[PDB]
């Protein structure tokens, strides 16, 4: 078997750990990067609570839409939690970083057409390297997780740093 | 989600098929060529019509964990059917082909003690390439499904002819 999240499209939770897992004992063989981003969306909990959750879920489809559209499809895109989103980047480069996360920040940015209204999300990226940050997914995952928790703490868009 | 064989343990049909297309897209991003291999088990419904399919089990999990030792993490060796594996070799080369085989081919062969009996499966095995012989994993599967049944056809244990 092999999961997908049916509202969004992209590989679910479960699935982005066995596949993980999968990209990294590949790029361990192959000696390449993989970077893992943890992209939390901001303004989402206002959005279902202020219209419902049916505008929340018109707003994780279209912003789902929009970042599979902006990646490789060799790179693993999925949703992670309610409105978290994990990013699985295969042979990535460290100094084309920062360019990377601009068209990422970009996409995930743009307003979404909601019953007539143009809401916005707003992210925070938490990134983690491989094999800097770590030898297994679990814990790439949360070095990730918790530098998307610094990024939204200093109001910046991302943090990446050891 | 990502299921596996609970008693090989190896990849199940559908995972095979969901990473397998995964394996492709990388390697067309790569450059890289990927081997598919269909492998029939003749004896086995020998095996279980004379003893049980309890024997015919201890004779596949035996078979499953030799063939997973001996091929690297990184490739997916999954159960296909009842008696039939595929197996995907990432990053593989035309001219390590046949080494490759009888190192698979050895394996298989190796007898399975199981209540005193000597049990032992005979391996048939048809190989497909990527790009040569396709886009997608259905199409190298149709091809390695129908060469698997040529070298069976035939005195050799192995097919990979064009
Ligand atoms: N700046 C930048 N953007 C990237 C990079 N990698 C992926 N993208 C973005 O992700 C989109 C989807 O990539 P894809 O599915 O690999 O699908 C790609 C891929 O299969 C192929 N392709 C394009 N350029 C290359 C390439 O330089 N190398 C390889 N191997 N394939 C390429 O054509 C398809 C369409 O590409 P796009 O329309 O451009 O759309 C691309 C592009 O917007 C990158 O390394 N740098
Ligand atoms: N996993 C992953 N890594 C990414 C992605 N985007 C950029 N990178 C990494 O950053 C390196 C350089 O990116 P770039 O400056 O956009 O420089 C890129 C870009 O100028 C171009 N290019 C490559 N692929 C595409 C593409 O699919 N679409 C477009 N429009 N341009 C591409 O070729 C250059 C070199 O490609 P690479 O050797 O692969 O080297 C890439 C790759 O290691 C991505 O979406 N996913
Ligand atoms: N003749 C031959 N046999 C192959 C080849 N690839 C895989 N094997 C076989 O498959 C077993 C498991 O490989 P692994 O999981 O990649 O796990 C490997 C891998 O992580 C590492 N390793 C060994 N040699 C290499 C290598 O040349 N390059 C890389 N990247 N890793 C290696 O040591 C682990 C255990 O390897 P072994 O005990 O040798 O056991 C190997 C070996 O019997 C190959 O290209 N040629
Ligand atoms: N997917 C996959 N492809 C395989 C496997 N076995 C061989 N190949 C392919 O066939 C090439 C040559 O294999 P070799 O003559 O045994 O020559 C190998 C072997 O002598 C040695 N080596 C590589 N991996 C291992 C290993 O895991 N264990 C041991 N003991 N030796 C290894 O390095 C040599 C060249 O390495 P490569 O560039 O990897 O080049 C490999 C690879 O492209 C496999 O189990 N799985």
């Amino acid at each position: 078997m092999a999961y997908h999240d049916p509202l969004t499209g992209l590989p679910n939770r479960r699935y982005f750990f066995e596949l993980g897992n999968r990209y990294l004992d590949l790029a361990k063989r192959e000696g390449k990067k993989v970077f893992v981003l943890f992209v939390d969306l901001a303004g989402f909990k206002a959005i279902n609570d202020t219209y419902g959750h049916l505008s929340g879920d018109e707003v994780l489809k279209t912003v789902s839409k929009r970042i599979l559209d902006r990646v490789r499809r060799s790179d693993v895109v999925a949703r992670y939690g309610g409105d978290e989103f994990t990013i699985l980047l295969y042979d990535m480069k460290e100094e084309y970083l920062k360019s990377l996360l601009e068209r990422i920040l970009s996409t995930f940015r743009e307003p979404v057409r909601v019953e007539n209204k143009h809401l916005s999300v707003t992210p925070n990226i938490g990134v983690a390297r491989f094999p800097e940050d770590g030898e297994n997914l679990e814990e790439l995952l949360k070095v990730a997780d918790m530098r998307m928790y610094k990024a939204k703490e200093m109001k910046v868009p991302y943090f990446s740093l050891s």
